[PDB]
């Protein structure tokens, strides 16, 4: 079976709107999420369907792209860096999970591509 995804909604959470969480949805995201190798990613790893039974023993921090998206248009985050973080838990889990040079590690690899030019320019903080 697979695990419960990750949490997208909780009131007792402090929460921000900023600048720089507000370029991480209009920005970051939705560059990767139109790319042509964005949809492994766009949803949690269902291991069932993709008989993967052994990726939730290895991958104890899941991450996509799918939850990512519903936290910023949540508002779910207080600042960029968690955001930020949960991309990165994503590329490493990708990297730490699959086999070298598999086509998932290519398609991981230029997402993370564009999310590097990305955050090397995120906003100042207003
Ligand atoms: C973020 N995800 C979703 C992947 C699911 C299974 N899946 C695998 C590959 C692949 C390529 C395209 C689409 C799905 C693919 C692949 O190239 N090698 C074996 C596992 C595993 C993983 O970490």
């Amino acid at each position: 079976s697979n695990p419960p995804p990750p949490e997208t909604s909780n009131p007792n959470k402090p929460k921000r709107q900023t600048n720089q969480l507000q370029y991480l949805l209009r920005v970051v995201l939705k560059t990767l999420w139109k790319h042509q190798f964005a949809w492994p990613f766009q949803q949690p790893v269902d291991a069932v369907k993709l008989n993967l039974p052994d990726y939730y023993k290895i991958i104890k921090t899941p991450m996509d792209m799918g939850t990512i998206k519903k936290r910023l248009e949540n508002n779910y985050y207080w600042n960029a860096q968690e955001c930020i973080q949960d991309f990165n838990t994503m590329f490493t889990n990708c990297y730490i999970y699959n086999k070298p040079g598999d086509d998932i590690v290519l398609m991981a690899e230029a997402l993370e591509k564009l999310f590097l030019q990305k955050i090397n320019e995120l906003p100042t903080e207003e």
